[PDB]
């Protein structure tokens, strides 16, 4: 048990068939959807219905959290109110796999000019740092404007979580203490 | 139990792997699995499979309807002879929400040339009406022939469908009797 | 029981949702992925996320076999480490269609040059045979070749694994012994 966690989910794939009858209908409909906070991802997949038909099926994936039922029961009303349909069908994940993470803001600075890297850090119970992630985005966008490689940055602000550090990317130096 | 509907679902997932090498194979076998009545939807999801190789799943959103498993093992066969598959999985909704439904041509006329267009009303047991949908592709078309835009023919329409009457374009009307 | 097989199924979609804010990590992650023997296919499906942001559901297709839970746990941790999610999570399939099926070699020769096609023949206890099916990629190239066309290299090899025989093309004939 203290490797990875496998425990029941509160995921939900909420799957319902629309003709493509009505337009606008589904890139509105995900855009309401997708506000309230259980909604994970949206996605209308393309599909060949009964008369030769252009279909989707539109595929929201739902986080239950503490109680999905009601959760659930929202998001099909939704998307029933929002697309017309009167028939939302629901698959649960049969578990979870998961390992606690937390967050680490890393200070990086470039002699001259600074910034504040997200970084993930996944371990496990035994000890196994399984990932330390930093935000690939803000490591990217750091390597524009330093011209520096985006996978240093990347490295450097990881090994910088390790220790609980600081990046002067400027001497090459991770800054304990 | 007089809101949402929430119940056992008859809807099934037939999913099966097909490898790219049998070329016109997919788009054939899909316009004869469209052909039963029980076939929903039907997608050949691309995916890499193995040895680097683009693969299919053929995805087969089935409703089983009053008996789920001779539909099931029909259409997995269907998929088998079809595709050379002989391995078809199976993938049960734990639950579908619904609204009880019903449809009304509403009479549309603008003084001198006439439509019926079909009108689902999804209403529940409380009497809360979650849905009047005038079917789009009607209404659209309508709003070409007649100039004056979709959107108000489907207002127009919707609310002749709410008091059972007919809509006058021409004088802006809804007739009651 | 001599129809169709219906057993229990061991296969599994592995799903995981992850922000498209690192770039060239899921084409690296699913060619990790499929080096797994059990690691049927992968797909990031592209989606909706939250803040109206860009996702890709990354989903694995598993076939447990003997022991489903060791080899998704592998998968799961693989996804977690490759990737970065946390939080993996598991769809099973309530159930497996199969047919008994075996492969043979046809031996096809055209006067002066030769191959050999591979053709799965899946039969049933009853002893109908539901599919035989020649190796198309092989046929089509072998269609090439000889120029004579792909679907009746099909049509007389699949004949000859009827009959365990094989196909001179040259005097359109299928020799038994």
């Amino acid at each position: 048990s203290l490797g990875l966690d496998y425990e029941p989910s509160h995921l939900m794939f909420l799957v319902t068939v629309l003709d493509d009858r009505d337009g606008e209908v589904l890139g509105d409909a995900i855009q309401k959807l997708i506000e309230r906070e259980e909604v994970l991802a949206c996605h209308a997949v393309p599909c060949v219905t009964k008369k030769n038909r252009p279909g989707h099926v539109l595929v929201v994936l739902v986080d239950g959290g503490e109680d999905p039922d009601r959760v659930a029961e929202d998001v099909a009303r939704d998307i029933m109110v929002l697309t017309g349909s009167t028939g939302v069908d629901r698959f649960d994940a049969d578990g979870v796999y998961s390992v606690p993470s937390r967050f680490e803001d890393v200070r990086v600075v470039y002699g001259e000019r600074e910034w504040r890297v997200s970084v993930k850090i996944a371990e496990t119970e035994e000890g196994e740092v399984v990932t330390v992630k930093a935000e690939f985005d803000e490591c990217r966008e750091i390597g524009e404007e330093t011209g520096i490689p985006p996978r240093e940055v990347k490295a450097m602000v990881e090994a910088a979580a390790r220790v609980g550090g600081w990046v002067d990317l400027k001497e090459r130096e991770i800054k304990v203490q």
